[PDB]
């Protein structure tokens, strides 16, 4: 549709505008109401009092945490759904090969937004964790050992491997420079979750194999 030219336009935007990104005020409205009716027509007077809830929830944090003054409190919000069941409509819609939603792309810009408008304290300096099942061939798209991954998803990881933690088929070891804590934000802050944003650059080391799990073990650290 103009679906495919909307994100070509916004992938290339998440280049151009690096740590600049930054959404516009229509942009939170679209985020807005592509929340709310995410699940239809039938659950939007549920997902309005969901994102309303948010709203408050995110306009009391920026009064007790004065270094957020001026974070867009929908952007903050973005962050709160990221770690939703919600996430999943948008953490692939920059990859080449996914289907654009129009609602995956407005999530997107304002988590975007959210986590290049955050002040560099919440930036965590070390190796984040991340397990997900993927396939062999997907990993080998996208990693190489010793080559540099431009990382079109968004890109979860923690500080831990905590309770939150199970054993997948694909792990990483991601030394972090300026990934985003989000622990202050999510629904389950015990995860200390860690999110890039798509266009994080990492110069992937070295690759581990094993016949158990994890199948794929991939070491690599975060540039500018």
């Amino acid at each position: 549709s103009d679906l495919i030219k909307q994100k070509k336009q916004l992938w290339q935007r998440v280049q151009h505008d690096g740590a600049q990104f930054r959404s516009t005020p229509e942009e939170r409205k679209q985020f807005k109401t592509a929340l709310i009716t995410l699940w239809g027509e039938q659950y939007r007077p549920e997902r309005q009092q969901r994102w309303n809830g948010m709203m408050q929830r995110m306009a009391q944090m920026k009064w007790n945490h004065p270094e957020l003054k001026y974070m867009a409190t929908e952007d903050l919000v973005a962050l709160q759904a990221w770690t939703t069941d919600d996430y999943e409509v948008v953490q692939d819609v920059l990859e080449k090969e996914a289907r654009p939603t129009a609602h995956g792309l407005a999530f997107a810009k304002c988590i975007i937004s959210a986590l290049h408008s955050l002040p560099e304290e919440y930036s965590y300096q070390g190796t984040v964790f991340t397990g997900e099942d993927q396939l062999p061939d997907w990993v080998s798209e996208r990693y190489q050992e010793r080559s540099i991954t431009t990382d079109r998803r968004f890109f979860a990881a923690s500080e831990t491997k905590n309770a939150s933690w199970q054993g997948m088929a694909v792990e990483w070891e991601s030394n972090s420079t300026t990934g985003k804590r989000i622990s202050m934000f999510s629904e389950r802050p015990n995860e200390q979750e860690v999110l890039f944003p798509p266009g994080t650059r990492f110069q992937v080391t070295r690759i581990e194999e094993n016949e158990t799990h994890p199948r794929l073990k991939i070491y690599q650290s975060q540039i500018a």
